[PDB]
């Protein structure tokens, strides 16, 4: 795994992860930092004469200040002409929709809330030893034009937009929006695999595998419909964290018949997260190369993700699920990801949007350092 | 314990709890589900012609939609004539009172907040393998007419109402309301045990065993006065989670003199929750058959139960206390239960009321699956 | 002055303002609407086949949906190269700073909160009869790189940035940020008036005219230092709304010595808003052509602007101050404006940022319809 | 009437209130300010060498900074020895109790919330022309030891403490706490009037004149029992603002039988606030020696006082009730006052506690400038 | 800390509970009785209908918890700061957020901590300590901070903290942003007579870069503190570093200066008892005086939502409280600061509650282990 390598001499009082991290930082380049500084001084003017740090412009035009600037995800460039998204390693897009919600709405603002709090972050992860600014190009293409009155029209919009981004070669990060969108995203991706199969790593307390809910393909039905697609095999759908009082019986039945794999929170913690991640990877990637990551923020215990429509006690703790994701994203390439169910109206201190931002950034960083992205 | 039995063939990549759960669901009946659907169409009219799912009425009458309907606890039937409560296996009642609180008030709304968020839940628990709708009859008899200006009059009201419900043969679930009510609930139950003894399983960070507080029998005093009752032995009062800066010295002294049993959070986690539950059960049931469960939401770490009047860091984590409760409620029958100190005005995303709802449902489900109820 | 003209025949049951408004709408062009629709489809792809309204792209690119898209002020174009701001009639810029606040901080997020809620608005005002999309070009140049640890360095940044925008010819709209910044904005503008004089229309409960506060030139001091500038005469500083318990005595004294004009809330409502506006305009523009509008959201009664660091009861009601602003902005050209003290952390449902947005838009609309802008 | 006097020359562009205010400030002394500065430097040490303002200590001791310091009401000295309260013109005391509430609790924190936000204020009112620091001595004696579980014991405590303060000669300002306490405060005052009679100016949407409520003397009953006291005549109870859906019929009946006077909000606004105040004063002071001011924050429209247990639409607007109170407190001496029903748990922006603080300071300032206090 | 057999107890108690129940039975009540007597004198005896004759008319001590003027745990306010040396412990606030690089609001940290601190009694069950009986605590209020000038604020904070530390009282500084750590350590170091000062720093952020937005903000305190001659960077132990907000220039400067860093995962995997041993060994190596700098952000965001720079993956409460207890039991501390609590982002006050708990547990362990009082 990731340990101190002896390339940069360091004293022995460091913890093991810290020692890896401090050395790793010393070996990272600064080229893209220098470019952003130079661009900011050109576009935002040199700072006033009383500013001692001559890297500081008059107008904010990069990372700093964190509390300033137009809110794109982690202050990535806004790509207005979406046909250019293939020029970037990673494309963030939003799917602001909550017509698939069976309890609270509000996740239509998921994309806005995630973008907003993502400004708090720098470009660099200490323990992962990655500086995204130096190692990958990220853009934000904004939001799908969703259709609140009609979930089927919304699916069509999301499949087309996500399919466009996936076909361009950029790694799509979809900010939801409720979990019904997982059907539309997977449907768009599967349309561009040339018949190859797509597995799914699904983090959620909810099984999301029933046919209809309140007479529509709501957030409780995405994987029933997705695994009806010929090149999306249900045997490669791995459902991580199922439990509680909101996994509906019709969804459990359909998943049994289709032979999805389920691992409860207790299953994963009792076996060890490292073992749980190995088992999930082996199933999801069995006989398939492309795997989609679908992360519902509700798989965390409610106290860590209060801003969601279907909160549940007894979920994962952050260090558990972040380790799980890091192992996944270090070990295998991913076709893309979506993070769904963040509902800012129920998230007063933005800690749910914060968690979602963290999940995205850890996944991207691990994809990068393990050679799967960039 | 609860493991896969081989009655329903299943592949080998399920986690152990998930494998048990998927099999268990396949063996559950659907009779009560079908009855509710049929009744809903009768009471709420057939749905409009454009509705494809003909199980859907015009007016919501039953579980769905979760965001709709009159808010009884888990949408159980309201039993206006409280003399009929004996017709049900379980009777939910509220005790909306906060005149016993020594810091923040607000738990007068505990019953309303618990009932409100209870709608989010289905009738079925995945990992416990139980569908309450199929296995037990539950009613909601509303609230005790509490007396905010007079804690003693409130006690008399609560003892009379709880005593009535307990004497009817229904399993009482009391929604608090502050912990002073634990005296009144136990006093009413003990009146109907034909002289038999009553033990108490008390989950809380606070001992609640002093004589008076601010000159009255407030939430720090219930078990001092409960264990003065001749058939309520203090040696069978087991206090789980005691710790922090709010266990008052006079309560500690009185509990010592009466020989109550205390296990701190750290005690329980270090020994192992399974071992802690075994020890608690042995002490509480030693020479008594009837045991009352008194659950203070404050026994959870503050972050999981922000909506309480006396929050404390360093409490249980949800998976710890839920396992504790599951073992208790699987191993022994309970005389009844109360869940106290939920204060919605300090609970923005309703995660405290959500925790309380989950505690009730897990306890009921374990009582049912283990043959103690329904 | 704005009444039905008889150019568009209308029935007689309309109210007078409605009759003006309905006729005015019928006379507005749609050219820029059509251009934005066409551009959106080009940049955002045609909508999916199931979408009937073929004006809808796959990706949101323009006004719709209001809940979608990157949050620039009223979804104006982000102008990354601030050297291009002179190409627009109006340039929005933020000054995210709260080192000048003497009670609550949080107005560093004022620009972000105003931009966010501004998406709720369309481009057209019913009762003012103005469609900004058709009549004026607006851009958003982002934020000044403020210096939270040093108010003087922040002033220097703000004066340089605002001076640049004002010098370019664009009408600057400065989103604050606390009222200390009033000094730095006026200082920047006055540097570019060719020695001509600058009056100030100041809406606030607070006089903001003392020398220092907590040893620095904080939000209680901006007009003391602004009127020390040779071409900023204190006799043309009109202070509208002063009152309550937070107008410090040293500020009252200095304003008296310098002969600023003050009208309290009660003065204005007692005389009539129309008369109050006449008096304020008469004084501010006496012997000067250029006047700066400095609007503190705290001049509204606290209930309308809870998200501010220095709230006060007894302020203006919205219809009173909006009428005041409309008369000002119809009657005379303005050199620019700033809206300060919006503090989103204290603004739960964003009604303070909503008020700020409304003030900007009414002022711009009145400048446009009266031939002072665009 | 308070008008410009021509004692301090001023230009003619000032509004009438502003002209009176600017002159009035120029005539106020600074003696007590200078004493506070000197005391602060002694007790808080001189500030660091880099501080230019040599009035600034190292430790905050006095008014500034407003965001700093121990929260007494408007940072008045805490008088720990309550036997010394007679040494002050005005004594603030809290009654933290909400056992008399018939809907929401939370007003037990009224005193704390009012004290907290009161730090925002200076010592001087612009439009009233009063500097409390220079003209009256104010102390804060903390809180009555209330008895949450027993409203009658709470009444006895409140009567004893308020009686003590009133008998000492200090003007009592009682921070509530629910309106049940109005009985206990008036009972304590009446005990020390030596047979002289007491009128009551009662601001509220609720009559608060029934016998019992939920079997106790709750906030709907204070004036039924107060006017049973021989020297508290019901004909001198003037009830200002009654209306809505929470004025109970038994209270209306009892007030009718006892011939209290009621003026609704619409009555007062339609007749004119100046005329309403004259009528209320006439009735309250008719044939009595002293009048008690009982102000329920609920008499304001809910939007201005969201933090209360019994909010109602259609109440007073701030400028209406502040004028009403100013006329009362300028025209007649008052025996004391209570401000009740502020409930901080429902007051997220603190604007309710702000309104309460403003009411107190306006009443005090008018008592002082009109020769009734100090 | 185990049951000692001094007070006979039955065998069904958990081990910590058994220690606790015995320990309470051995605590005195002298200072309790003095507080009761003082309250009746100063607040009057209660009304005749009150049966408990310890209850005054006016609240004047611990009770009721929801009542009274909010000093830290209702300790006496010491208006004359020249008298702070009469107390074992002196609480002071530093209400400043001009060092914050994202959210402000921590200027109210001191007010929010004082407010929620009223909920506590004077006694800890599992630590077996009654602070009212064993240590004298005062609250001297707040430093007069300077919101528009971070450097002037540092000078005020160094002068006030230095005064309190020089008086002999144990200073507890309520922040305020972590920029203030430079100023507090600077003030303490002036008064060590050349003696060296180590630092135990609980945080997700290294806080070791030179400037940030052109000033010495909350990301820079330890760069400038370890430039002080008697503040060795080798004795700066940084516990909890991780996430996406540990800036690269801070990591570089700490590497060059040879600070020690142990991530949350490092501590949890090695065991908190082992992590505390290692941290104490490094911090106290060749130094007697060690300062405790606790950023509330070292806890997972969900436990400390009221902060300007929250981060997932932090410590859980029982982990960090054990860590702190071992530190504060094993070694004396020169003082402590608790920083970054931002009440405007703390709706149910759970962040200020955590901060209060950290302070009380540290003080209680210092007392019971003979380092204070
Ligand atoms: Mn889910
Ligand atoms: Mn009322
Ligand atoms: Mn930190
Ligand atoms: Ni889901
Ligand atoms: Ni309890
Ligand atoms: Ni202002
Ligand atoms: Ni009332
Ligand atoms: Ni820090």
């Amino acid at each position: 795994k990731r340990t101190y390598q002896g390339k940069v001499p360091l004293h022995d009082n460091y913890g093991p992860e810290a020692k890896y991290a401090v050395e790793a930082e010393a070996l990272l380049p600064t080229t893209k930092f220098e470019e952003e500084i130079a661009r900011g001084l050109e576009l935002g003017l040199p700072g006033a004469d009383s500013i001692k740090d001559r890297r500081i412009p008059t107008f904010s035009r990069g990372e700093l200040p964190h509390f300033a600037g137009i809110n794109t995800f982690i202050k990535a460039p806004y790509v207005e002409d979406v046909r250019k998204c293939g020029q970037y390693d990673v494309a963030i897009l939003g799917a602001p929709f909550d017509g698939g919600t069976t309890y609270r709405a509000g996740t239509r603002f998921g994309p806005q809330g995630i973008r907003k709090i993502s400004a708090l972050y720098g470009t660099y992860s200490f323990e992962l030893g990655v500086d995204l600014r130096e190692s990958v190009s990220i853009c934000d293409v904004g939001d799908i034009f969703t259709i609140p009155g009609n979930i089927e029209k919304t699916f069509d919009q999301v499949s087309k937009g996500v399919g466009h981004v996936f076909a361009s070669g950029a790694f799509p990060v979809v900010l939801g929006g409720d979990h019904s969108l997982g059907f539309a995203t997977v449907r768009g991706v599967a349309q561009h695999l040339n018949g190859k199969k797509l597995g799914i790593l699904h983090f959620d307390r909810h099984v999301d595998t029933q046919d209809t809910d309140l007479d529509e393909r709501m957030h409780t039905t995405p994987w029933f419909h997705a695994t009806n697609i010929p090149n999306v095999p249900a045997k490669n759908l791995v459902q991580i964290g199922i439990g509680g009082w909101q996994a509906p019986r019709p969804g459990v039945k359909a998943g049994r018949e289709r032979q999805t794999t389920i691992m409860t929170v207790t299953d994963c913690v009792e076996m060890g997260i490292e073992n749980a991640a190995k088992q999930a990877l082996e199933v999801a990637f069995d006989g398939v190369d492309a795997v989609w990551l679908s992360f519902d923020v509700d798989c965390l215990d409610a106290a860590f993700v209060p801003g969601t429509g279907w909160p549940e006690p007894g979920g994962f703790l952050p260090r558990e699920v972040l380790k799980f994701l890091q192992i996944i994203a270090d070990t295998k390439p991913l076709a893309g990801m979506e993070i769904v169910e963040c509902a800012p109206p129920y998230d007063a201190a933005e800690i749910t949007s914060l968690m979602a931002t963290r999940v995205i950034c850890d996944v991207l960083a691990c994809q990068v350092r393990s050679g799967h992205l960039g």
